[PDB]
């Protein structure tokens, strides 16, 4: 499948992709405003994310640090990248379908839409200004806007029981961006698009 990545940002950002345990494709590469990326992603991938890092510095060898998103201090990206993370997730091929959404459940950085580029589903969006916004005790001081379980890791904020319920601090990421997960246990916003689609991430697509 192809993800093609691109930054309508006014600000450079370093794209990263990885299910976890690996890269997808190159793992990452740095987006200046308006640049476009293109990834092929292996059919079948379970639990995919694409996401931005911003104001990150990287040496000849391609390590070094993000202020938001940073993945083990690699610029290809291995595995996740630390929160504040707007993410677009998915996985491909689970039984003739693909399953698609967009999560602040690692809180958020760059706003984001994520949509389909074949037929048959609809994309999802989260764009609003929520580092703007951001609750004051969410605030990263690094950048971004963090989710309440990185704050304060609690078993209601991180749903480690498996049981949670909604929060105040849910509540905002769902306010502004009711298209998202805003918690674990949150109604799903899961788009399920045709088996083996193709997609576009676009960071700030509004401005």
């Amino acid at each position: 499948a192809t993800f093609e990545i691109v930054n309508r940002c006014s600000y450079t950002v370093w794209a990263a992709a990885s299910k976890g345990d690996a890269a997808l494709d190159a793992g990452g590469r740095q987006l200046n405003s308006g640049e476009s990326w293109t990834i092929n992603v292996e059919p079948g991938t379970n639990g995919g994310k694409i996401w931005a890092r911003t104001d990150c510095y990287f040496d000849d060898s391609g390590s070094g640090i993000c202020k938001t998103g940073d993945c083990g201090g690699l610029l290809r990206c291995a595995r996740f990248g630390r929160p504040p993370t707007t993410l677009a997730e998915f996985s491909l091929n689970q039984y003739g379908k693909d399953y698609i959404d967009i999560s602040n459940i690692k809180g958020f950085n760059v706003p984001m839409d994520f949509s389909p580029t074949t037929r048959g589903c609809r994309g999802v969006r989260c764009a609003a200004d929520i580092v703007g916004q951001c609750p004051a005790k969410l605030k990263a001081p690094g950048g971004g806007c963090n989710d309440a379980c990185t704050v304060f890791q609690t078993s209601e904020y991180c749903c480690t029981t498996g049981k949670c319920g909604p929060t105040e601090y849910s509540r905002f990421f769902k306010r502004l961006c009711p298209d998202a997960f805003s918690y674990v246990l949150d109604k799903p916003t899961t788009v399920t698009c045709p088996g083996s689609s193709n997609y576009r991430v676009t960071f700030c697509p509004t401005a």
